């Protein structure tokens, strides 16, 4: 049950004038993430839609410093053996993977301003 264009669309429009990371932003970008549940492929490509490629790239470097610490320090459920975290949330049987990796995105974009 991913997305459709209209729930892009309607969260594009509700947060058009607020500002990246804005208390506003931050309530309806957690709200999509926690109630979509999707992987790391679509949260890429609304973060695609949503900010320039100047934000995407700051919120690249952002999630991936924090992914750095979380996985260095060693996490329940990742297993370095198989694949980067980008790919272990991918795969849907790998749904600790999955919320760690929506945690650290909405903290990163969190994180600009």
């Amino acid at each position: 049950r991913p997305w459709q264009m209209k729930d892009l669309q309607a969260i594009k429009q509700e947060v058009s004038q607020a500002a990246p990371g804005s208390p506003q932003f931050m309530q309806t970008i957690r709200l999509a993430v926690q109630q979509f549940d999707p992987t790391a492929k679509d949260l890429q490509d609304l973060l695609q839609y949503l900010c320039s490629s100047l934000v995407a790239s700051l919120h690249h470097q952002q999630l991936d410093s924090l992914i750095s610490e979380a996985e260095t320090r060693g996490i329940t459920g990742y297993n370095p053996l198989a694949g980067p975290l980008r790919v272990q949330a991918n795969n849907p049987q790998q749904q600790g993977l999955r919320r760690e990796y929506q945690q650290l995105w909405l903290a990163a974009f969190a994180a600009l301003p």
